[PDB]
């Protein structure tokens, strides 16, 4: 568990636990990302806190820690104008990465077009600003393998730089099963170089993290899951469990 734990710590997007948030909590999160035995790849926070986070990260000597944030979140509504405006604002605040929630309920109702157009609009804005676009498909709500594959496919076709299981705000988050399905889509579409994978809302222990990294290594080889291709979107419990294991 030591090997997977250190690797997982470095791949974390250490996420706020707010629904809520304050400067004080975000500053604490920045400090927590500089762990006693390694530094996480990123933090994940609400957009309005990006400027204060950037300053905090610089002043503790870790300007390399990326700042990711959320849009169309957590509900994954259909409205592209709103999702796009939120994405443009996240970019203006200074985000390194934006995770947009796919309109998964629309897909569940049979509408494949809205998700394509919503992701594509957000990707165009992000790409222009050198911001990576993650797409959260909400596997715990989609539930069905065919729908999980379809949402992944549409997101990839529309330009997702990562596909992400979950918001962490619904009853069911990542499972090793949904992770496997999504990673198989990345392989089958031939986009393993351009699309990463992020489990959210199902990795709480070192033992969990080991299992998820094992899937990546099994499917793509041990060298694939670097920061550009893999992240753990998770909070303090996972981080504490990783540090304990270490």
């Amino acid at each position: 568990l030591k090997a997977s734990s250190l690797r997982a710590l470095k791949l974390m997007h250490l996420a706020t636990s707010a629904n809520d948030d304050t400067d004080e909590n975000v500053i604490a999160l920045c400090h927590q990302a500089k762990t006693p035995v390694g530094t996480t790849d990123a933090i994940f926070i609400y957009p309005r806190f990006i400027p204060i986070a950037r300053k905090t990260l610089k002043e503790q000597g870790t300007p390399e820690i990326r700042i990711c944030t959320s849009t169309n979140f957590p509900h994954g509504n259909d409205d592209i104008d709103i999702a796009l405006a939120e994405t443009r604002a996240a970019i203006a605040y200074g985000a390194d990465g934006v995770a947009v929630v796919f309109p998964y309920r629309a897909l569940m109702a049979g509408n494949e077009q809205v998700g394509f157009d919503l992701v594509k609009a957000c990707k165009e804005a992000c790409a222009a600003a050198n911001v990576l676009l993650s797409v959260i498909i909400e596997t715990g709500e989609l539930k069905d393998e065919a729908l999980i594959r379809k949402a992944s496919e549409i997101s990839i076709k529309a330009g997702a730089d990562y596909i992400v299981t979950s918001t962490g705000k619904v009853a069911v988050g990542a499972t090793p099963e949904s992770a496997r399905i999504m990673m198989e889509v990345i392989r089958d579409m031939g986009v393993e170089n351009t699309v990463g994978f992020i489990p959210v809302g199902g990795v709480r222990t070192a033992e969990d993290a080991q299992k998820y990294l094992a899937i990546a290594d099994e499917l793509f080889g041990a060298d694939w899951a670097d920061a550009r291709h893999y992240a753990f979107g998770a909070s303090g419990s996972l981080l504490a469990s990783l540090l304990k294991a270490l």
